[PDB]
Formats: structure tokens, sequence, C-alpha cells
């Protein structure tokens, strides 16, 4: 009933909050629709596959925060296995590789690829990762998709396929449906497109012993009878001295502030009085979250291995279900694994399918791709289309259509009256990921802290110590990717010694 | 408590649908969030402007349904001022002008012009009205925004910043907001453009006479109590063998079917048990409403007449706060007024002043393009910004961004176990309007009586004789209009 502090939503973002307003001293309630803590975490448990992160789950080094809170609250990280080559898996052919990226022969192909990510890096320095919209060519690139992007960066068919699949990979969208200004933000706000896409050094190094979904219920442990789970909150007033929050089971909580750690489009099912004002208003109706089904096929053995594979397979083209994998095998080598996502538009048109259906595709799939018969004889498969859920809208997280960040952004984690905004979209560095579930819901915390007179602004934004355990490598450029002319570069160069 | 139909959201779609219900006999309930009906129709009446729409207003020929509707509610309509010239304003300066489209001399220029809204009516024959993700080029044209596609087609600037207006004013959307797909569906669903652009002989030829929210307001005199003001539906349960249907003021409904009359993407508001179908459940996230400021500003006399302009006003450029007018006088002469629209980015912008603030910056803008220092003196303001509107979303219309409508459109109107869904955006002819409200409706009504099994299959969708009192004259094109050359053509030829 009555509190300080009532945080709307049990996933890391709210759970984070909640556990700093506690542990200051607050009466804090957690309000979580669900019948379980963790939102865009899930981690299943059966005998089959003992645990296996249905949602969010890699880790890795500059992440400084989520890896901090896991550590306190008793949890550790493995790596995920990256010993053997990567694949990339391009016009029905593999071509095992190593290093991050995959290598490209063709000269002219090779200049526009390097130019490609170049490009990515050196527009994502001139946007502001706490304003995007005060970058200097915010409009420009806002009112583009990231489809015209390539289309006007990409000299080759070969690098705009693989930057497509990136997009796809990286927001779980198609580059016609989103921003190029909101892309280039994301990927910057990750630390540019080598930290991103790196499981070595980079956003998919780890993954957390027994699971992410510890996190939230470790923290749901700690904060005991102040976590109200099926409590989904319909109704938020602040027409009185006391905000007033309903949920749909008939309960009314009363507080002095709220934290609202749901996707910003999930507001709409909040019915506010007064209303929201009009920027917001509007604003969660033009935030969609991405499509993507997170598929886990179990085998007696990392069959893989043993042809020098890790297991990671870049796959392009229209027909792979699939366009990425990582081996998913326990860190004792045992419940051997592969874990694939279907992206965008294939988590559409792959959802009519049964579990059945989506099993035998991705196993055919992978016995092409690994060159390897054993990929038809799967002991074990779990899967989960986060497009049907009700309380998250989708996955990884909330995506901005071309003109809404310029004219919307500065929205997002604006305070209304009392209420104040956390989620992972609302983070400044790794937003859409665990690590900016946590920023966001310290951050949000902290600013009710403020708004009670209890700590000064200059504490609202804190900065976070390296963890000691998953140190960052520096992301390094040579001297050639530098300064390599891109394709119209050449042409011009050309063009002056034929002039 | 227990009816045959809850009708979700009390707009002129929710009315429509609860009255043909009721007149077949069955037991209607009209649940309604706000403390009044017609949703995005309001007529505010005072004794400064008598009565006013501040939401929907203009009806025209080929909207036979709402017509029909109105007529028989014991409405009337009267012709928007199209007596006098309309002005073209672009770089500072006015050019009077007669016909629905402003000219151009320049010979390329024209070339341009021409090109480009033939090639809008030219793709709009492909696409389907019931089914636009069937046209043979859905797929790309849904994945390239109606920038895009103006950058393609137009070799001008002027014709380019003529299309960028026309596309802000039909949709309230900026070009680079909406796909190209979506907004070709939509000019071509109302008619193609010369029908949508036209007052005379288009979908702003009329207006109803003391306002377009009487057609709510007197279906809710015809249903009495059946509609319940202050019933924002929170929750919707199928799990039971009658459908459960919550408000947030703490009342239950039960019944055998429901019909979800709100715009698409207010379906978020309401909490689904079972869970709603993975492809609808991503749709209504993906579905925003445009912005619009409606600003009338209200004068002595109808001065622009003497001047011979009838008050229309097509107003080129970023300074421009209102990109387009209309002449409001009420049918007697008396309440002289301009209605402006405030577009897309510039409601978002111009929402930050005060009342007072817009008022100068459009008597200003009025002065200027009517060349009339009378402009300066208002005897009256009214506005209504649609942005803030918990229960709207926005105006005057859902528009889809890339993507959307070939990935989520033939969710639309698809059913949920035994909800139906009405409003405007399910329409088919004049979508986005209160003729497609009236359509979508009926149709969602019908779906419910031929899955009560009173209706056959092929009553569902039901033709609409043509309005005796506005008939539609047909649209037409000259031979050169047709022949001519695009300027591409043109070089190519050379
Ligand atoms: C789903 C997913 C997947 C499948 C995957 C992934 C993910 C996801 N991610 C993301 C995460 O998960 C996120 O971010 C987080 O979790 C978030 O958090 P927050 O903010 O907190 O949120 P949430 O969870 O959602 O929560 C919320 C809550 O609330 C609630 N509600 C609602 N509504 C309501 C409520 N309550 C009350 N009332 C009301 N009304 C709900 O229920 C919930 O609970 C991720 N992340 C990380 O970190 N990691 C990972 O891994 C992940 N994932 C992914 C990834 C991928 N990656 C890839 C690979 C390769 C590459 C990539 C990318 C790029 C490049 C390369
Ligand atoms: C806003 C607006 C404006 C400003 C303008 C305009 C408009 C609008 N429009 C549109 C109309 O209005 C519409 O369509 C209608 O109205 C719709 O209907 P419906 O479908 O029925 O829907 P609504 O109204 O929204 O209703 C709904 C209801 O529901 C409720 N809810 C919500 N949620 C809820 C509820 N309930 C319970 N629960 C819950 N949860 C609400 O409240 C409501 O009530 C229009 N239309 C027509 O027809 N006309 C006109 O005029 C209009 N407007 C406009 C126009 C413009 N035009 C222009 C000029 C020149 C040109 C143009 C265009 C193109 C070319 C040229």
């Amino acid at each position: 009933n009555k509190c300080d502090v009532v945080v709307v939503g049990g996933g890391i973002s709210g759970m984070a909050a909640a556990k700093l307003l506690h542990d200051s001293g607050l009466n804090v309630v957690v309000l979580e629709a669900r019948d379980r803590v963790g939102g865009r975490t899930y981690t299943l448990r059966n005998q089959k596959v003992k645990y296996v992160d249905l949602g969010g789950s890699y880790v890795g080094p500059t992440q400084n925060r989520i890896l901090r809170l896991a550590k306190e609250l008793g949890l550790e990280t493995y790596k995920v296995n990256e010993v053997e080559r990567l694949i990339h898996h391009v016009k029905g052919k593999s071509y095992p590789f190593r290093g991050p990226f995959p290598p490209v022969w063709n000269p002219i192909t090779y200049l526009d690829h390097n130019n490609f990510w170049r490009t990515m890096d050196d527009m994502g320095r001139e946007i502001p990762s706490d304003a995007p919209w005060k970058a200097p060519l915010a409009e420009e690139w806002d009112n583009m998709t990231m489809k015209e992007l390539l289309d006007k960066l990409c000299w080759t068919e070969s690098a705009k396929q693989l930057a497509t699949l990136f997009v796809n990979l990286c927001v779980t969208a198609e580059t016609h449906e989103v921003s190029a200004l909101w892309f280039l933000w994301y990927v910057k706000q990750c630390g540019g497109t080598t930290r991103i896409i790196s499981t070595t050094n980079g956003g998919q190094e780890r993954k957390f012993v027994g699971g992410s979904g510890q996190v939230s219920e470790r923290i749901m442990d700690l904060l005991g009878d102040r976590v109200k789970l099926e409590r989904p909150v319909i109704y938020i007033d602040q027409t009185r001295e006391n905000v007033l929050v309903e949920t749909l089971n008939h309960e009314m909580y009363e507080a002095k502030y709220v934290i609202s750690a749901i996707p910003p489009t999930l507001g709409m099912k909040i019915h506010f009085n007064p209303p929201l004002p009009m920027m917001r208003n509007q604003m969660i109706t033009r935030v969609p979250l991405g499509s993507v089904i997170k598929c886990i096929v179990y085998y007696k053995e990392p069959f893989w291995r043993k042809k020098d594979y890790c297991g990671t397979m870049i796959i392009d083209g229209e027909e792979a279900p699939v366009a990425y994998t990582l081996d998913d095998t326990k860190p004792e080598g045992n419940y051997a694994a592969i874990m694939g996502f279907i992206l965008a538009h294939k988590a559409r048109k792959l959802a009519r399918l049964t579990k059945e259906e989506r099993l035998k595709k991705l196993c055919e799939l992978y016995a092409k791709v690994l060159g390897s018969l054993e990929a038809l004889e799967p002991v074990h498969y779990e899967e989960k289309n986060w497009c049907e859920e009700q309380y998250s809208g989708g996955c990884y997280t909330t995506y901005f259509p071309p003109g809404i960040l310029t004219q919307y952004g500065r929205v997002l984690r604006q305070p209304v009256d009392r209420i104040y905004f956390a989620g992972t979209e609302t983070a400044t560095h790794w937003s859409g990921l665990m690590e900016g579930a946590v920023e966001a819901g310290e951050r949000a915390a902290r600013e009710i802290l403020h708004a009670m007179g209890k700590i000064p602004e200059d504490e609202i934004w804190q900065s976070e110590p390296e963890s000691v355990d998953v140190p960052a490598q520096p992301i390094t450029t040579t001297f050639l990717e530098r300064h390599l002319p891109s394709v119209p570069g050449l042409l011009r160069l050309i063009g002056l010694t034929t002039i």
C-alpha cells in the first residue's frame, strides 16, 4: 500500500533501481506484471538443458555495471567458445576464418568493406551518447533509413549484404525500418563496430554461469515481499499529494515517486491522470521493439570443434532462417548446443511454423554450413519468440523509425512530475542490453534521491570502475585501415591522374 | 453488465457500429473513455463562434456512407466557400488562381509537376484498396519513404516542395516518416490525387451545418443509457464462455462479442487475456498517428472575399506555421473565419508557444498572404492540438512507417476470437476520414451479425447508393496531361 517509491517493472533495470533505493534506506515496492522477474531476461531450467538463457545472455568488456551488480549477487561469468575457427557462409558456401571480421580478398570489395565499418564509426563520433539529436547532421541522418545509408555508402553488393546482416543482428530490425541516426548512435554508444560485433573483447565475450535470470531473481530474494508479482500497472494518478499507482488485480499503491522501468511503448498500457504531456503521449506510440526468435539446438557433443569450428556462423542469404550462431555449450563442455537468432522479418515469417518444423530447418541449415551430418541429430531443442510477449513487445530493444529520435528523443528520460524513467532504452552506454538496464535503473533511482535532497546533483550520473575480472582491451586500427581510400575515393584518385 | 455486443469507443465508427447492431435488435453497450462522444470529431459551441469543428469537419462527393448516416440523423451540409480565387504563396509571394491545382509556368517545371501527380495515380492503380500488401511492387514501395520516392521522381525543387506540402497536409506527417506504399494506398483509396485535394468536387467540398460532432451526439441520443461515458476499457478477457470487458472506473461488462472501435495503437491501453497473437501484439506498437493543430481565427467580416480571394491559401516554406487554409465562415456569411492546419513537425515545434503567440503568428502570416492589414485584427480564436490527446494519440489518422504495412497490414481488421475491429483505419474507402469510420463500423457490426448466423457472408461488405444531395462528378484528365513526357522522358527523347 504505502511506500517511498513504486518501481513499475521487475526486469534488471527496475530491480537495480529498487535495490539501490532499498540499500539507501527507502521503502520500495516493485510491481511486476508477470509471474516472474527478469523481463527480457529469462533462464529456463530443466533436466535436458540444466539452464538456458532464452532472452538476454551475453556480457563483455566495458559493461562494468552489470558485471559489478552480478558479482555482488554472487554470480560468475565464463567465456563463450571462440577457440576454433569462425565461419562466414556466403552464397551457399562456408569460408572459415579468425578474428572479429570475415576476411575479404578482392581489392575493390576490400576497400568498400573497410570504408563501410570505418564510416560507421566516423559518423558515430559526431553523435553525443547522451544527446544523439545534438549531432551536427542529426536531422539529415534521422530522415534517412539505414537502407538508404547503405545504398549510398556501399559500392559493392558484398559490403551491402554484410552490412544488412549486421543491422538485422544488432537491432532485430530491417535496414529500411530504422533511422540511420538512431542506428549510428546505437552502435557508437556500445563502443563502436568492433566492440559490438566481437565475441573475444566484445559484447558477446561471456555469459553468466547459471543464467542471467539470476540477476533479477537474486535481487528479488534480497527485497523479499517488496516484489509483487502478477501486478500489471494500469493507472497512475499524480493529481494528489502522493502518487497513486493501481494494478490490474485491483490493488492500490501510494508513493512519493514512481520509476517506470518498462519499455517506452509499454507505457501505453498505463492510463495517466493527468494526461501525459503531448510529446511523451505521442513518443510512446512511435517506438516499437524488434523481432527475434532465440533458438538453441542441443547435441550429444560439440562436434563442430572436432572440425576446428568454434560454433560461430555468420550466415547470409534469404533462405537461411538463422543469420548468426554461437556455441552455447556449458563451460564444463557438456550440454553441447548451438544458439541461433531468427531475425526481423524471418521471425515474423517463420513464426507460422511449428517448433518441430523450425528445429528441422535449423538443423538442415547447420548441417550445410558446418558440412556435418551430425547437425541433423539434435537431442533437444528450446526456443523463445519474443514477438509474442505482451509485457515486452519484442527483443532485444526499442528501435527508432526515421524522423522520431530528433523529434521525440529528448523526451525519453525526462521526468513527468514524480515519474522518473529507467529501462535499458534510457541508458547512454550499452542502451539495449543488460548493462544499459543497470545504468538506467541506478540513474533513475539517484534522480529520486536527489529530488529528496539526499544526494547532490553531480551524483545522479556515476562513473563505474572497470571490472578486474573482465578487462577491456582497447579497440585498435591499422595505418592502412585508417587511410585506404573508399571506392569513390579511389575513382576520384584515378580521375585526377587521368586528368 | 450483460449484453450482446460491447463497442469499445464512441467515435463515429463505434457509434455507427452500435447503431446498426441496435437497429438489428441486439443489446449493445458503448464504452467511451472520455466525458464526451465524437473522438477525433469535436464541435465546440460558444457565443463567439456559435459552433466550430475542432476535429474532423469536411465531407464531399463519394463519401456516401457518412452523408447517408448524417442525413438520417437530421443533419444537413453546406458548401465550403470556393467562389473566389485560391492563393498559392511561393517564395514570399502570393499567386492567385482558379481550379484545384496551382499553376506552374516554367515549361520544365510544368512537365515535372504534371508527371508527379500522374505517377502518384499511376502507382495507385496497382494497389488494391482492400489489400495494399498485394500490390505487385508492395515490398519495394513499402521499403521506401515518401521522401525517397519524391527524391527519385521530382526533377525540380518546385515540384518536390509542393509534393512535400501535399504529403504533410494529407497525412499530418513528414515525407521521411511514412511508407511510400502506404501513402500511395492512402491517396488511391480516397479516389486519387484530384479527389483528395479538391474542395469543389472533392473531400473538402462540404461541412455539416452545426458541426460534425452532431453525428456521434445524435447516435448517443438514440442509444440513451447504452452509452457509458468515462469508461476507459483496461482489460478484455476471452478465456470464458462470454467475453469480459473491464473499465478503469471498476465496472465489468459481459458480452458475446466485442468491437474495438479505437485507433489501432490505442489497443495498447488494454490488457488482453489471453495475450494477443504475435502479429497484432507487435502491430499495435508500430502504427502512430500524425501531428496537427487545427486553428480557427475569427474576423468581423470575410474581408478576403472583397479582394476576390475565397480564403484558400496553399503556403510553401518552413517559416509559415500554417501550410493550408480554408474559409470557415458560416453559410449565413457571419462568424467570418479562416481555418488553418499546423502540420507534422510544426505542430511539435509550435506547441511550445502560448495560444496568444500562435494567434499572432497566424494573423501575421495571413496578413502577408492575403495582402491585408485586416488579418491583423482577429475578433476571436479557437485551436486544438490533437497531439495532446491520450485517447486519440494524434490526428487525422494512423500512418505506417516504412516496412510496416507489408509485414503487419493484413492483421489490421483480422478478428481476434470474438473481438472484431472497426475504426476508420480499417476502412477500404476514405480510411482516415469520417466516411471510413462509418464504413468500418458498419462492416465490423455486420461481421458479428454474420458470426451470429443472422446474415449471409456476402452481406458483410455492403455497397452504398450515391448521395442525391452531394453527387460526384467524374475525375477527368486532358490528352496532354496523359501523354506529356516526364523530365527524364524528355531527356531520353532529346
Ligand atoms: C529478448 C532478448 C533476446 C532474445 C536477446 C538479447 C536480449 C533480449 N538483450 C536485451 C536485454 O535482455 C534487455 O536489454 C534487458 O533485459 C532490459 O531490461 P529492462 O530495461 O529492465 O526491461 P525489461 O527486461 O523488459 O523489464 C521490464 C519489466 O516490466 C514488466 N512490465 C511491463 N509492463 C508492465 C510491467 N510491470 C508492471 N506493469 C506493467 N504495465 C515486464 O514484465 C518486465 O519484467 C540482450 N542483452 C544483453 O545484455 N545481452 C544479450 O545477449 C542480449 N540478447 C541479445 C544479444 C545479441 N547479440 C548479437 C550476437 C552477435 C551480435 C549481436 C549484436 C550486435 C552485434 C553482433
Ligand atoms: C483530429 C482531426 C483533425 C484535426 C482534422 C481532421 C480529422 C481529424 N479527420 C479524421 C476524422 O476525425 C476521423 O477519421 C474519425 O473521427 C475517426 O473516427 P473513429 O474511427 O470512430 O475513431 P475516433 O474518433 O478516434 O473514436 C475512438 C473513440 O474511442 C475512445 N477510446 C480510446 N481508447 C479507449 C476509448 N474508449 C474506451 N476505452 C479505451 N481504452 C476515444 O475517446 C474515442 O472517442 C477528418 N475526417 C474527415 O472526414 N474530414 C476532415 O476534415 C477531417 N479532418 C481533416 C481533414 C483535412 N483535410 C485537408 C484539407 C486540404 C487537404 C486535406 C487532406 C488531403 C488533401 C487536401
